[PDB]
């Protein structure tokens, strides 16, 4: 049902698969980077996951938590990429997915 | 009912007005500030709220967006302050709430 189709979704864009989930995006999706931007549109938003891709195929992501009711989501998780020296680093995350039906209406992004 | 109780606990916990909900404080709550630490117990997490009163008593918090599911529960917000230059700043959180029954069981906090 709808629940598992919200899930499968947030889950994908969450660990950075996002090519997997641009067929769910609303027309005009937004991203709210928190403290960063916000990306606007279809087509704006699916450029920027395009060019922001190699970054997250070599970096390992893991969802370690999920809150669902029927039409926002919210994972929480963390990002291992590696730092200017070359260093293992963390990211943790918190992305809140807000659909429409079963589009993606807004993706909301804390990044610490 | 419950639903109301957990909102309004919550409410009043991430607009900073922590003394309200001290009493709903799960024995073993565990506030997790990401990126920053996490605060054990109920004792110790009262004292942190109290040391850091006096800054949300000088600063303006807005709760911007909630998620609720039946247990847990999730708002946005804003909350502005003043910086060194003594202007205007703000921080954007995303606050998730863990409860059990009627409990706050854990916190976790993303601050940007």
């Amino acid at each position: 049902g709808m629940e598992t189709t919200h899930y499968s979704i947030a889950q994908h864009f969450s660990s950075g698969d996002f090519p997997a989930v641009y067929a769910c995006f609303n027309d005009i999706i937004e991203w709210n980077i928190i403290g960063n931007q916000v990306v606007k549109g279809k087509a704006d938003v699916i450029d920027f996951c395009n060019k922001m891709l190699p970054e997250m195929k070599g970096a390992v992501l893991t969802n370690d938590n999920v809150i669902q009711n029927e039409n926002q989501i919210v994972i929480e998780g963390k990002c291992r990429y590696f730092d200017a020296e070359g260093k293992e680093a963390f990211v943790s995350y918190c992305d809140i997915y807000r659909f429409e039906n079963d589009t993606i209406k807004t993706i909301t992004s804390y990044c610490i």
